[PDB]
């Protein structure tokens, strides 16, 4: 590995603080700086004690002949040029961790810490954790406002009953505004000190991996916080990291937008994903606010956004744009997507995935992308995509929920069926609910349904669809309150002493997760592992089949179809005659593996005084049986 | 006055901390609270030390048998009903004590401690305003800020200062638009008494003080804020009506009487307790519109059938309905009539509690022509509206080359028939934040700025600029660096002194000319224009008589304004109508070397005299030339 | 309304049966009396003999049975405002009916469609004063023709009316459902309701106000 591929692919192995037994090397890029001085506790925080040396490429370096491991430091950075003379203490942009103190008068101090990449002793840094997949979305301080080691204990204790394959941790990076939820990042490489040390964060990942649990982390890759003290803005007296002018601000978040056209900045941001995998053990990133990285006119608030001069768009970019799904006309606004796309952002995200294929091929990414006007965004680079392993189902629950709120007589079953059978080119994270959907006085899903009975079946639909289902902390027990940082998960609604309704909902999720981890027909997330299996619009039921393997209806051989699942959903919320007529691939005996009317989920009802796991004979290639209210039920071939 | 009127009109006199020489009495509203205990340092901060008594009206009281003046306190509040219980601050704290976790305490304050010399001067609103942000202006005590305000405002000559939200905020980089305790002055710059000093000092030197009041919403935080105060939404609407998503703030329930009185109370309090001359009410459009400046949320189209006939009567009096083609629904469907009614009532009540107190609408939609008109004339009562959107339109006109624009385009923006009195801001903290191009940068050099500021000063309204505009600051606004004070002082650049001199001269005219006193647009009349030569003229009336008289006695303080927009040194022969056949004197001339340095076209005395030929001045206009004349002697 | 009936009709707005046995009276259903004013007008101006049941004249909301009588304190000049307003509207409608030759006939062919507009929610019909339709443009043939317009929009909106007439001349309002006498002081009725207008050709252009039912004749 040449220095040049280190600087390109593993930039944190060169830039930053690098101790050994003998000495400590510091390097920081500041190409318009006039001077850079190493500040440390060693020299009593004298701003001028230890001048560093600018090399050819704009990198200030120095070796101190001590092992500085665990000691604190900053860079005193000057730019005294005639384009206000800039001069202030700055954190290292590659800090794995910041030491935060409060002054005598309420003044926040940020130092960088020299970290030892080898102190933490990994037992399970990288386990072969596939993405079947189910995702528990959580927020550190509201989940458990403690040290990462104690949060880890609570994650594995809860998830090992709840049965989710992965946890999605909302942004765990250093932030000066706790109330931003972590989406306003100071030092992107720095783990949030609120919960302890970077090595405490490693222990969490390690503890998760030791119990077969994946860690996905939210990364605000598109922008950073404005603050100079703990952040990257105006680093060397100029826009080093961010665009200049209004292109350098996202007015929706009041954040600074990264200049990913700058080689160093491109390597800095792709290198954070590489760092997440190789230094912290993290299995993947959800990339936040993707739409605003690839659109000038969307999720950027009000600004004087520039229409593309489409004459200046290179062919490579037209190629990527057409492959993603090509142009759309917004008649209301009177312009085309081609005129609104940030081609540099689009190209930066494809390169991010192209590089991660070499630096960390097992690392998965999820696009948090809200506009959803490129059908092939979360497709492999070499299949015309940006390379995102998954896209999130943004907007989908709004459509499903509008549908559900229509009275049964007034809605067509075909409307829910088109949303399910969507011919998606992307593998989807099908979130039933997210931190965002239950914040700021929004009605939470369970509240809207009116009681928990309808949720049992909606959760089944979500799990039996091709994709990685997701919920937000609280959803496992029907939590009806909103998300903010002003209160935590009420743990008293978990475990064996929780209210009956809270255990019921949790049992459903536990059981859906048991099927998801073990059924082969639930492993695959490609839409084509699903096929419509007929419906009836006046009875208000539909069915679909998840294939167990590569063979569909062409064959009638029992041993071709053993792992197939027949899923049926009745949307009728009252107990009238609802006779089911359900096609199957093979004529034989089918066994019920999941039943939403089980007393375990819905308590004693007049319609579930019978073993929910009944057996049945196909009359040819057709099952006849009675559907009860809100029944979601799934079947396989018996042995 | 009866307790009932005190509760409604002066609630900070009943609620809060009220020390005697022998007793300190504490009151806080918390109707849905299971229990409320006084916490204080005199009792080592035990929560349960001394519970309070809930009167029938939801108000918890308790007297302590000692003057607690200057000592710190909170309220422990609980609610068991279907497990909330935490230490909160007094909603009426004049100031918080602050101490990686933050402790927020209230402080028993002595309203009588500060010895006022000039609490209420008789300062008219002729008016010119200097918009400023405290920590970027001078990051020290309110007293040191006061000294620099007065010292600086001495040369610049602005009559009033506009101070961005000066209230307690847990988030400094919110610029103060996210307030914890709305009655508390920001602890960062010292005490409520230090703040009183600053108002008193400004007043003693003839300076008005207007503060920004984020009256529509508060920060979401519980420790320093008001939300979930008694375990429920006491101060804010419930569900998604109680969150502004553009700001991630909590919107006030102004349909609750106590909250209506708390908010109107705060303005009354700004005048009577703090001597503040006025408030700019922030984010007015988001208070009165469901569909605007609230971000993206599932907002409720009003049913036009179900709108109260008194709201229709207000709406129509504000100027009526409009169809929004682009979204496809009427305005009437989008009005938050609660918010709109509330701001009408704010002013209805201040006409009684504080009649000299002025208000400015920071109202960005500008779809009601009569928003800032008196209540009895069909408006909301705001003394002023801010000219939001206006400079954007003027800057677009000026970006078009003169060959391809009509003088009538700028004449229509100037002669705009406004029913409102306008703060005419050249620039604001907002228009020069977040990478935006500042006006001076965009003009390309300072010469066009000299005249543009003239135009702004001579049209009816209160001109406004933002800190740095006085010396041509090109940088952005943010809270990460100060005003550059080297752009003043002995070592500043010529152009910085020149821009500054221009603002000095314009504020002298604005201070002393009767024809620049009135902000009603009918104090101005179109006085001719010529599209090819790109000049237009207007008159500012000195008194109550227009062209119906021709007597000198009637017109001796009339101001004749002429603006030449031609940048080229060519033919601008001007025919300027005057109301009296006589001699006129130049009082203001934009081509003076004092403003633009030495040029081929200003090698003459700028303050010339000319005899009318009948009722017309014939003279030559030079590049970018803005000029004002009066009758001589 | 344009039902092409072969029968002369008694057009009852309400009947002893329609308001018996705890059924919802017409007044309760509409929500308040303002829609009643214009609906009564519609009923009077259609070809037919209008009919109401005792109490309807003062907006009675109780139901009909033999156990309680007409509340007579809802009649006369000390009755409550809504009660006198509904009564006044019926009084004025009967004065037009007793006197206007274009309200004498109950044959439906004494009425014709005079255009409509779905987005603005208004329609207009004409009552012939005599035996002569649009075949004549002469004022002597249309002196007693009534032009009726109904706006069903229950709130202020852009509502420009375009109304065909049989003669280019001066027209005068003989009935106006927004008279303060019926609906009280409102934002939209601060003008004299009995206004005059010159036909701009064989059309009339004016602004309909909420719930407005209005009738015009040739002036003189």
């Amino acid at each position: 590995p040449s220095l040049e591929t280190i600087k390109q692919d593993y930039p944190y192995q060169y830039f930053g603080a690098h101790p050994n037994e003998t000495e400590t090397t510091f390097r920081v890029y500041a190409p318009r700086a006039t001077g850079v001085n190493l500040m440390r506790e060693g020299t009593g925080w004298d701003c001028f004690a230890e001048p560093m040396t600018k090399n050819e490429d704009g990198v200030w370096e120095i070796t101190i002949p001590e092992n500085l491991t665990w000691s604190e430091y900053k860079y005193y950075i000057e730019n005294s040029d005639d384009y206000q003379p800039y001069g202030m203490a700055r954190i290292d942009p590659f800090s794995p961790q910041l030491a935060v103190t409060w002054g005598n008068d309420g003044t926040r101090n940020f130092n960088s810490i020299v970290c030892d990449r080898n102190y933490f002793q990994w037992t399970h840094k990288h386990i072969d954790l596939p993405h079947p997949m189910s995702i528990y979305e959580m927020h550190l301080s509201t989940f458990h406002d403690g040290n990462y080691r104690d949060i880890a204990h609570k994650i594995v204790d809860h998830m090992s009953y709840m049965g989710f394959t992965h946890v999605q941790i909302m942004p765990p990076f250093q932030t000066p505004i706790h109330q931003s939820w972590g989406y306003l990042v100071g030092c992107p490489y720095a783990i949030y000190e609120r919960h302890g040390t970077v090595d405490d964060f490693k222990y969490l990942v390690n503890h998760c991996h030791a119990h077969g649990i994946g860690v996905i982390v939210d990364v605000p890759l598109g922008f950073g916080v404005q603050d100079w003290d703990c952040g990257l803005a105006n680093y060397d007296g100029t826009d080093l990291y961010h665009h200049s002018g209004s292109r350098g601000w996202n007015n929706q978040w009041n954040s600074r937008i990264y200049n990913v056209g700058d080689t160093y900045v491109k390597n800095y941001l792709i290198g954070l994903c590489t760092y997440l995998y190789h230094e912290l053990g993290i299995d993947g990133a959800r990339i936040d606010a993707v739409a605003s990285q690839i659109f000038f006119d969307y999720d950027r608030g009000f600004w004087d956004w520039p229409r593309n001069d489409r004459e200046q768009v290179e062919l490579e970019n037209w190629e990527l744009f057409n492959n993603l799904g090509g142009d759309r006309y917004f008649e209301e606004r009177g312009y085309w997507l081609s005129e609104a796309v940030d081609f540099a952002g689009l190209r930066f995200l494809r390169d991010l995935h192209a590089r991660l294929q070499h630096t960390a091929p097992k690392f998965i990414t999820i696009a948090e992308e809200s506009r959803r006007v490129f059908p092939k965004l979360a497709c492999p680079v070499d299949e015309g995509g940006l390379g995102f392993t998954y896209a999130q189902n943004m907007g989908e629950m709004h459509r499903i929920r509008s549908y559900l709120q229509i009275p049964i007589e007034h809605r067509l079953i075909e409307h829910i069926e088109i949303l399910i059978h969507n011919n998606s080119a992307e593998k989807m994270v099908n979130a039933m609910n997210t931190h965002d959907e239950c914040a700021n006085g929004k009605v939470r899903l369970i509240t809207e349904l009116g009681n928990h009975i309808p949720l049992i079946g909606l959760a089944a639909l979500c799990w039996f669809r091709p994709g990685a289902p997701m919920i937000f902390q609280g959803d496992e027990f029907g939590e009806e309150g909103y998300f903010d940082v002003f209160h935590g998960v009420d743990w008293s609604k978990t475990g064996p002493y929780a209210a009956l309704h809270q255990q019921q909902i949790s049992n459903n999720f536990h059981d859906l997760n048991q099927l998801l981890r073990h059924e082969p027909a639930l492993a695959r997330h490609g839409i084509n592992s699903m096929i419509r299996n007929g419906s009836n619009n006046e009875r208000k039921w539909f069915s679909f089949i998840r294939w167990g393997g590569d063979v569909g209806f062409e064959s009638s051989d029992p041993k071709d179809h053993k792992d197939d699942i027949i899923f049926v959903r009745n949307e009728t919320p009252y107990p009238v005659e609802c006779h089911a007529e359900i096609y199957v691939p093979v004529a034989a005996e089918y066994r019920v593996i999941y039943n939403s009317i089980d007393q375990r989920y819905i308590g004693s009802q007049h319609y579930n005084q019978h073993d929910p796991y009944w057996t049945i004979h196909s009359a040819g290639q057709f099952l006849y049986f009675d559907l009860h209210p809100y029944q979601n039920i799934a079947l396989k071939l018996k042995n």
